[PDB]
């Protein structure tokens, strides 16, 4: 009924206030290079390798006969490869920087990206108990935060790849279009979720999902900031 | 009871010993340098590990008796991973790379088990009562021992012939990880955490098993990779 009706409302409420984080704005202002609004690109290290071990091992499971866990299997299989397209940009860009070993672990697990480097921690130990139906409002929630993010790099990931004359996978319009998902074959889970109805035990379950997704998004976002503003005199060296 | 537990511990730590890996890691007819080529492996474990002491097991928010004890406990063993840092570096193991050289590595599918038993360990441990958390430290501790015990030969070995302070494959890591044990031998356990007590020992040896299974496998793929420690 209205149950699931108001956990999408959630979402695009949530997505809203997402959306207006000032890092967005920074990141979307046409005024300072795009090098300079991606200098934050290596702070991504600390989530997209975890994000794609997330959909490997704790979204998955090969054995569910269940409906709903089949299509979280089909979508999670293809959001698990986009850990690549990371390391090519981290490339394009010039930040695949020589380094010693230990200066690479010291950065991943730095303090100022704890809220990054536990997201998918997080997500996992959120995700541990939840049937298939509540597992896709997680994925829902986190797709719709990263959607928002990917729709704001783009920006600056666009005009570098026109003006350097380079493919990029990661900061980039086709990230956004493959995640979407609109494809002949496989229902989207928003298609899923649109049409199931939720008991009230899910409801209130859904709504605390919602909130956490997007409270650890936020904390994410933040890190984010603040790694720029300790940057702004550095910039991506793309080359062409 | 708990004494049930203990001799579980016992138990599996003797099972564990017996692992091939420990008897590579102790064969003094192998160069220290050769044995120690799974050194670089830790990566994957040691600042998980850290995390796991800092946001798993602590609970700064808390008042509970046990949980206070745990939270001192998780101050010291949240040091270690800076030991594992000095001996990379001595090792000789603390190469230039490129960052997604480092990320690959750390993300290998081949330290799967390696990477992920921190995770588990706090997946296992977010809805535990205090003295049971205890007992999920104690079982990962008492692993930890089997592994530094073995390390800490060709580690010594390698800090004697070189005149360095080792401090992670090193006796004084050994002598610092030996109040918990004290205090779960007079604990009085329902049967329900008992059966609970069981469970969390052999999900943590397992785990334990397959990151050792991961150093085995990535010393014999990497037999030429041997540690490069230079004289003081
Ligand atoms: N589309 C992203 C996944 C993603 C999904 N949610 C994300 C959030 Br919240 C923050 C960051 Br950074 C990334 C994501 C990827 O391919 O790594
Ligand atoms: N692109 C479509 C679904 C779709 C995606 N690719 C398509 C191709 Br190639 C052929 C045909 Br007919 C349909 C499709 C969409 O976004 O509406
Ligand atoms: N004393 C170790 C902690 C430790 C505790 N248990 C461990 C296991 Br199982 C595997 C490995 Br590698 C390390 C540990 C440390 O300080 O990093
Ligand atoms: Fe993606
Ligand atoms: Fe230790
Ligand atoms: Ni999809
Ligand atoms: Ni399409
Ligand atoms: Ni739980
Ligand atoms: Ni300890
Ligand atoms: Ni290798």
């Amino acid at each position: 009924g209205a149950g699931m009706k108001a956990i999408l409302q959630l979402i695009l409420e949530k997505r809203q206030e997402f959306e207006k984080l000032p890092c967005f704005e920074f990141v979307r202002d046409e005024t300072i290079s795009p090098e300079e609004r991606l200098i934050l690109y290596p702070c991504i290290a600390a989530f997209a390798l975890n994000f794609r071990d997330l959909n490997r091992y704790d979204y998955r499971d090969d054995n569910s006969s269940d409906y709903y866990q089949k299509i979280i299997n089909i979508h999670t299989q293809e959001d698990a490869k986009h850990w690549e397209w990371f390391l090519n940009d981290l490339e394009l860009l010039g930040f695949d920087k020589t380094m010693r070993f230990s200066e690479a672990l010291r950065f991943v697990w730095s303090d100022d990206l704890l809220h990054t480097r536990r997201l998918c921690h997080n997500i996992a130990v959120l995700s541990h108990d939840l049937e298939p139906v509540m597992k896709m409002v997680v994925i829902e929630a986190m797709e719709t935060a990263g959607l928002v993010i990917f729709h704001a790099l783009a920006k600056p990931g666009e005009s570098i790849a026109k003006a350097t004359r380079r493919k990029y996978l990661y900061v980039a319009d086709s990230h956004v279009e493959v995640e979407t998902g609109h494809a002949v074959g496989t229902e989207n889970i928003i298609t899923i979720l649109e049409q199931t109805q939720l008991s009230s035990e899910q409801e209130e379950k859904a709504k605390e999902i919602v909130n956490k997704v997007f409270q650890w998004s936020t904390n994410l976002i933040g890190e984010f900031e603040r790694y720029v503003k300790a940057h702004r005199s550095e910039k991506a060296q793309p080359t062409a």
